[PDB]
C-alpha cells in the first residue's frame, strides 16, 4: 500500500497534553525535514518527466532522474521512521504498546 | 503523488488491435515481473514490521528490511519503466506522440 505512517500515528493513538507538549519542538523540526525532502522528490519528478520529454529513452538523463527519485523516497521514508521513534521516546511508557499495534499493523500494509 | 503509471498509460493511450497483438508477449512478461516484485515488496515489509515489532528501534534487522524495501521499490520503479519504453517501441510512429504526452504529464505527478 500507500499508506501515510506518520499520519495514521497521529490520528489514531494521538499524543495526550503533556506529550504534545514533549515533542512539540521535534514535530515541527520533523515537519519541516518532510517539505524539504518532498520538494527535492518533485524537483526529481520534474527531470524525469523532463528526461523523458526530450528524448523518450533510458538514458543517461533518466538513470540520474530515476536515482534522485529513489534516493529522495529513501530518505523521506528513514526520516520519517527516525521520527516515528522520536515519538515513541517522547511517550508516557505505558502508551506505547498501543503506538506500536498501530506502527506494526500499519508497516505491514505497506505504510510509509 | 503515488499513480500507477502502467494502468493509467494503458486507460488513455490504450493500444490498437494490430498494437494489442504485436506487445501480448511483452505484456505477459512484465505483468509476471511485476508480480514477482510486489511479491518481494511485501514480503519486506512484513521483515520491518516483524522487526519494530520484536525491537522498536532503529536496529540491524530495521536497516536490513528498509534496505530490501527500498530496492523491491527501486526495481519496480525501473522495471515498469524499461515496459512503458517496449510499449512505445511497439506503436505505430504516429502513435507515440499522444503516449508521450500522457506519459509526461503523469511522470510529472509522480506516477510510476
Ligand atoms: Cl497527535
Ligand atoms: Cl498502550
Ligand atoms: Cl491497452
Ligand atoms: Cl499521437
Ligand atoms: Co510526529
Ligand atoms: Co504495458
Ligand atoms: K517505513
Ligand atoms: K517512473
Amino acid at each position: 500500500g500507500h499508506g501515510d505512517l506518520h499520519e495514521i500515528l497521529h490520528e489514531a493513538v494521538p499524543l495526550d497534553a503533556n506529550e504534545r507538549e514533549i515533542l512539540e519542538l521535534k514535530e515541527d523540526a520533523f515537519a519541516q525535514r518532510r517539505r524539504e525532502i518532498e520538494t527535492r522528490l518533485r524537483a526529481a519528478n520534474g527531470k524525469l518527466a523532463d528526461a523523458i520529454a526530450k528524448n523518450p529513452a533510458w538514458s543517461p538523463e533518466v538513470e540520474a532522474a530515476t536515482q534522485e527519485v529513489e534516493r529522495a523516497a529513501g530518505d523521506l521514508q528513514r526520516a520519517t521512521l527516525v521520527h516515528v521513534f522520536e515519538m515513541r521516546a517522547g511517550l508516557k511508557p505505558e502508551h506505547r504498546p498501543a503506538f506500536d499495534r498501530v506502527l506494526i499493523d500499519a508497516l505491514r500494509r505497506g505504510s510509509q
